[PDB]
């Protein structure tokens, strides 16, 4: 379905200013004015590095057909392309940023509710990819954002097409990639948002994690989960991913803590 994907001219956008910068290129604030409307929309402008891989723009432009075509209320979905020598993407601009920020700004005055609900929501945007039989494999909680404080989205999919600390093992091992495997990347994602924000094997080189993993040592308990919800997250690092729990059965289960939430995490002032 061409036409979910807007092409757009290099004069419809205007870089304003930089969120984010890294190996894959640079992500921008940016207004998209299109010609004929006179309407400026707040938009995120990813500009990819040129000369990349040798995937020409007709092969590219395929690819971003199926980034248009997600549609879900958690999932970011791509709503223009620029091809010139670098591929630029356009999407809606999430004001509230990234939501490994979020809770780390927000660490004194975020209850149950808030947390249980994420875990729901990004369970169901990670159950939406899995039922389009789109893998993720950079799931992290750098990678959810913030459309306001009660609506996040997955976002940074489908650019792939190393974040050791968020693989599953047997990414790190055998570089398989399933659906699967992104369920224990969900598990480290739920371990940050818990934390408040903490890194995941804080003050432990990359290199050494397989090790570790292998051994059988895991990411501690938070200090606000109960039991019950700890055990979900530990769940979520077999070493047997199909003994992982699945997306749905997640959604499952973190609604209905979600309807008692104080019942499963404790927090002071909550
Ligand atoms: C006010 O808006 C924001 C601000 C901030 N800042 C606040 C604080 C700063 N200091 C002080 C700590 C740093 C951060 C972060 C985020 C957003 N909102 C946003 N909206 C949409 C996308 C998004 O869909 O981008 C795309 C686009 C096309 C294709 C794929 C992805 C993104 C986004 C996706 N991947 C990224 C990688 C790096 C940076 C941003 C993004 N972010
Ligand atoms: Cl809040
Ligand atoms: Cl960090």
């Amino acid at each position: 379905n061409q036409a979910l994907l807007r092409i757009l001219k290099e004069t419809e956008f205007k870089k304003i200013k930089v969120l984010g910068s890294g190996a894959f290129g640079t992500v921008y604030k940016g207004l998209w004015i299109p010609e004929g409307e006179k309407v400026k929309i707040p938009v995120a402008i990813k500009e990819l590095r040129e000369a990349t891989s040798p995937k020409a723009n007709k092969e590219i432009l395929d690819e971003a057909y199926v980034m248009a075509s997600v549609d879900n209320p958690h999932v970011c979905r791509l709503l223009g392309i620029c091809l010139t020598s670098t591929v630029q993407l356009i999407m809606q601009l999430m004001p509230f940023g990234c939501l490994l920020d979020y809770v780390r700004e927000h660490k004194d005055n975020i209850g149950s509710q808030y947390l249980l609900n994420w875990c729901v929501q990004i369970a169901k945007g990670m159950n939406y990819l899995e039922d389009r039989r789109l893998v993720h494999r950079d799931l992290a909680a750098r990678n959810v954002l913030v459309k306001t404080p009660q609506h996040v989205k997955i976002t940074d999919f489908g650019l792939a097409k190393v974040p050791i600390k968020w693989m599953a093992l047997e990414s790190i091992l055998h570089r398989i990639y399933t659906h699967q495997s992104d369920v224990w990347s969900y598990g480290v994602t739920v371990w940050e948002l818990m934390t408040f924000g903490s890194k995941p094997y804080d003050g432990i080189p990359a290199s050494e994690i397989s090790s570790i993993l292998e051994k059988g040592e895991r990411l501690p308990q938070p200090p606000i989960c109960t039991i019950d919800v700890y055990m979900i997250m530990r769940k979520c690092w077999m070493i047997d991913a199909d003994s992982r729990p699945k997306f749905r059965e997640l959604i499952i289960e973190f609604s209905k803590m979600a309807r008692d939430p104080q019942r499963y995490l404790v927090i002071q002032g909550d």
